[PDB]
């Protein structure tokens, strides 16, 4: 439960560092600094406008942006699901 | 199960009171009164257009709005998940 | 499991009948006929653009539209969750 | 768990082949090639803008497009839920 939250924080920070470098110059409102990137990757994790709002516009400059975002989604969404179930199971 | 629904209603009302005060003047369509706020925070909880539709436009006036909305999402979505599982288990 | 799918079909049809009558005249693209309504209520159940795309525009003509849509969401989303878990539990 | 991931990959590929043929000519940005189709069907599976962004605009050319997309959603979202629970249980 604690290790799951620790793995998610580390992965979320590493990805936000990676995103700032990759799309920061071309998409500064979404990835211009670490803070902007952490906020965008939280939104992407909630699946809110991830494709129409973020990744499709990013792919028009970086055609392989999906190699970062789709595995990011698949990982964080599974980890969050594993985390929330983990708290509920430990409570019972 | 009942206490979970009670905790969620209290938290949802407190947050709706907080939102009306914070962004009611600058965003009156989404937070102009308690009723408008309760409706918006229900939408934010369902994750529908929370960032592109609500929080990014709010952050252009209030840059720290994320300190209210991200913890609100993390709390209510976990509580709802705990509530729905609670009914199914019982 | 079967009764859950039966309850969901009945509720989904009743709601689609209710919506066609309520918002069909003022929002004919989303609720103009039973077929259009069933499609919109399926979208509303998946939570896709339910508020920005459907219910906020509907509330500008019908201010109490939320009395129909919010309880519809709370019911169908809980029933679907109960249905999907029901199949998985019965399979094991 | 492995067979669930195998069933999902096969179904996802078959559907992406089907979509390219069906709406590739009329919607080339979303279904112009197998790669574009696989990306769109992943988005549709996450429920992101599936109706307002994809299926409503597709239905204005192909009125029965819902016969492909609604069953696609019902299948893949159930399979993914079955997959994620499968890993956690194991
Ligand atoms: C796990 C999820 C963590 C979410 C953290 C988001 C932090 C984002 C943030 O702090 N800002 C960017 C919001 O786009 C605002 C600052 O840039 C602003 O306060 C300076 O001004
Ligand atoms: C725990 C979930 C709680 C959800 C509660 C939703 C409350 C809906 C708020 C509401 O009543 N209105 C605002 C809709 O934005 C409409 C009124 O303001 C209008 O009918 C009279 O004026
Ligand atoms: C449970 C979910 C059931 C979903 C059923 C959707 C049916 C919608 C539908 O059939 N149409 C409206 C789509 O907006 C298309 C017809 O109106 C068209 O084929 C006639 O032309
Ligand atoms: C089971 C989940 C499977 C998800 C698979 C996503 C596939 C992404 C498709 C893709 O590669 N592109 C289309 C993006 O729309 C980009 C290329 O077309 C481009 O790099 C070369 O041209
Ligand atoms: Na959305
Ligand atoms: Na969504
Ligand atoms: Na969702
Ligand atoms: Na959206």
């Amino acid at each position: 439960v604690g290790s799951v939250a620790a793995l998610l924080t580390v992965v979320f920070y590493i990805a936000a560092v990676m995103a700032t470098n990759l799309y920061g110059a071309t998409f500064p409102e979404w990835f211009g600094d670490l803070s902007k990137s952490l906020y965008t990757l939280f939104q992407v994790m909630t699946l809110e406008s991830w494709s129409m709002g973020i990744v499709r516009p990013v792919m028009n400059v970086h055609p392989n942006a999906w190699v970062f975002f789709i595995p990011f989604i698949m990982l964080t969404t599974f980890t969050v699901l594993n985390l929330f179930i983990g708290i509920i199971v430990d409570a019972m």
